[PDB]
């Protein structure tokens, strides 16, 4: 159940000859679905497999000394979860599903075994890590230079894009995560998150119905997202 | 000039048989020293080599739409600069030396060529990326959950540690970067940066003379760094 995949283009078997493909799936792709709110691993757990998101939504977080969750990323289908566990065979982070999700469990060593063995695989694994790094860098700029109007716009631009790539309307999409969770990730207040979407709707940039977002003006939206100003 | 290196333990030829070692250096390790303020690459440049810091200090940054520098990391000896350029053969970031620095130019393709060829190398390259990701995650928590007292303490804890590993006093070390740059990275004010070091000195935790920092109480310091509170 893995040669079949409409996101393999952005997932892990990207640019594999059909021999590489029929081989990989043999060692992954089969985990009775993860339920909304259940975890894939706890911080401190040993690294065994990495997780490719087949369907659904997953957040990554930690807990502060004083006990608050802080979200470090949301994951969409095609995303790989577990990279930060490679350095030390161990998960520093939590991961939890936000909705019923399908997840492909890829055994790290076995994948590592087959990567030295596979140039196009090895290379693909690389840029995937490269890209998480790139993303995290963008997050850092978001939290230093962008104000709340911008942070949210950026966040919403990002999702919209990513859904586009995973073959969806760039126009319309639901927030699977809660407003609480969005505010967490973005250093904003559920109070503020809401207020902003108001303004966004007020300008006809955005239409908002429950958890469903509609973008009526990508150009406006990108201007706010790409600002980084005060 | 590369089998000789008192930081190879944390640099790139970590866990290489002496055949792997004598081989690698042949393709790197020789760039007439980078001067304080000169750049290694401009955002948008093509990926050719990655850069291992042999000596000195290097910052990574971008420029906002409205034209402000934002620093995404400081690099010490042993650190590899360029990972975020792998996804798309291209540097999204700038890199600039903060003091006269020695830099080992490692050709990416050639290094990639020899990595599929080398299990222990490939694996080492992995965790290095894994670790940048991990670091960036910590930065994200710093910018969301930590206040200024904590941000600085954290930052200073981090440097102190990293100098320790690179074989130095954990006790005492200079800030090579400017207070401006520290404040940039940390979302703080040169006004605030200074005030804090005052308090830090006031409590005898820290002794501060010009650019030189002395930690008299690592335990205090780590408590503030590891807080993430308000
Ligand atoms: S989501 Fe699962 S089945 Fe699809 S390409 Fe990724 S690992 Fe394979
Ligand atoms: S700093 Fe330069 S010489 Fe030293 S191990 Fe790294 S690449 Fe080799």
């Amino acid at each position: 159940h893995c040669q079949d995949c409409s996101i393999s283009q952005l997932c892990i078997p990207f640019t594999l000859n059909d021999s590489e493909l029929d081989q990989l799936d043999e060692i992954i792709e089969r985990k009775k679905p993860i339920q909304k709110g259940q975890e894939l691993f706890k911080a401190g757990d040993e690294l065994k497999c990495l997780y490719a998101i087949r369907s659904g939504t997953i957040k990554s977080y930690t807990i502060t000394e004083q006990g608050d969750e802080q979200i470090t990323a949301f994951h969409l289908a095609g995303d790989l979860v577990g990279f930060d566990a490679i350095t030390e065979a161990q998960h520093p982070s939590f991961a939890q599903a936000l909705e019923t999700s399908m997840v492909c469990e890829i055994p790290y060593e076995i994948l590592d075994d087959l990567s030295g063995k596979m140039p196009k695989l090895r290379q693909q694994i690389m840029r995937l890590m490269s890209n998480e790094i790139k993303g995290d860098q963008e997050m850092i700029l978001l939290l230093s230079k962008k104000n709340a109007e911008e942070r949210l716009a950026a966040f919403l631009y990002n999702l919209s894009t990513r859904f586009h790539q995973r073959g969806f309307s760039p126009r319309e999409f639901r927030l699977t995560m809660t407003r609480g969770d969005i505010g967490n990730y973005l250093g904003l207040t559920v109070e503020t998150i809401s207020r902003l979407l108001g303004r966004f709707q007020k300008t006809e940039m955005l239409t908002v119905k429950g958890k469903y977002i509609t973008i009526n003006d990508h150009d406006a939206l990108a201007e706010l997202a790409g600002s980084a100003k005060e």
